[PDB]
């Protein structure tokens, strides 16, 4: 388990600050709940502090670049973290399917092993959150499923193909299995 | 390392929610960064999920009681979590030293080992935060810190001695001891 270094504490503070007005979809929960959860999931599988920090910051460029842009990211955490985060910042294609296929194509071929690990943690927590929401609110949550089953199934297979079996894609599989049931 | 369970996820969201507009003193950093840092620290030393949850929620009753009270803490996370968080409550004395004396007395005997551990993670992250600010803003923050550095050194070194006596050299006490000596070197470098 990585120790809480000055650099890691700075990333934790930056993630909270940059997303301070950012909310998880469907409620009022501050978005940093998700970022911290992704970092926590990554800490069980890597020693790479750059990977933990890019986990904390992997949505900043996409979702709050008015608060924290790529230049600031690099000046605070260096070029490697900025490249990891930029691997995961997906371009604005119009069609959902098109964006999904483009993410999945990149994930299977171009993305670094480090990027695939973060993406596994990212998608795992998102699916964990979906399952929590379904249990709390019920089958009507979908109006806000078969597409989602395909999406997380595809992420799970690509994660296995690129990384082999590990603690993160293990849990993603368990979540996909519940989702299928 | 504990898995991220539905209950731990709910604690994570609850801590971020209750403190959503709470900011750490001296800056603009949302307070939840302290809470998750404390939980991450606790996750390196215990597998007790109630302790991780109490770590996430340990400042709710004190700092944002209008957002989240003890009845709700118990409804959401059960009586053991609520008891753990309430173990850290302060005496209602205007005097900082009197409150500090009472809290240390409690930590040394009456507090559960679990509450000592949570308090250790809390004090450790707070001292780490002080040291971070001293290294990045040593320009003028040391001016503000000089007048109370004696209080700070006493406070953190006393918490450290009690934590060590009750818990031994776990990972958090190894780090806390170091941070206390680092605080001393910072006082030393400024006297030199
Ligand atoms: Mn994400
Ligand atoms: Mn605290």
């Amino acid at each position: 388990m990585n120790t809480l270094s000055p650099r890691l504490r700075k990333a934790m503070n930056t993630a909270a600050w940059a997303h301070r007005h950012h909310v998880r979809k469907g409620g009022g929960i501050p978005y940093v709940s998700h970022l911290y959860s992704v970092m926590y999931l990554l800490a069980s599988v890597t020693n790479d502090e750059d990977v933990l920090i890019a986990g904390l910051l992997h949505d900043t460029l996409e979702d709050v670049p008015e608060e924290y842009n790529s230049a600031q990211l690099e000046a605070d955490f260096g070029p490697r973290v900025r490249e990891l985060v930029e691997e995961l910042t997906k371009q604005p294609l119009k069609s959902w399917k098109a964006r999904a296929d483009a993410y999945l194509l990149h994930l299977s071929a171009g993305a670094s092993l480090e990027a695939v690990l973060i993406s596994t943690a990212d998608k795992l927590h998102n699916l964990m959150s979906i399952l929590d929401d379904l249990e709390i609110h019920g089958e009507d949550l979908w109006q806000r499923k078969e597409q989602q089953i395909w999406w997380y199934s595809e992420v799970y297979q690509i994660s296995l193909q690129r990384l082999g079996f590990n603690e993160l894609n293990k849990q993603l599989g368990l979540c996909v299995e519940k989702l299928l049931k």
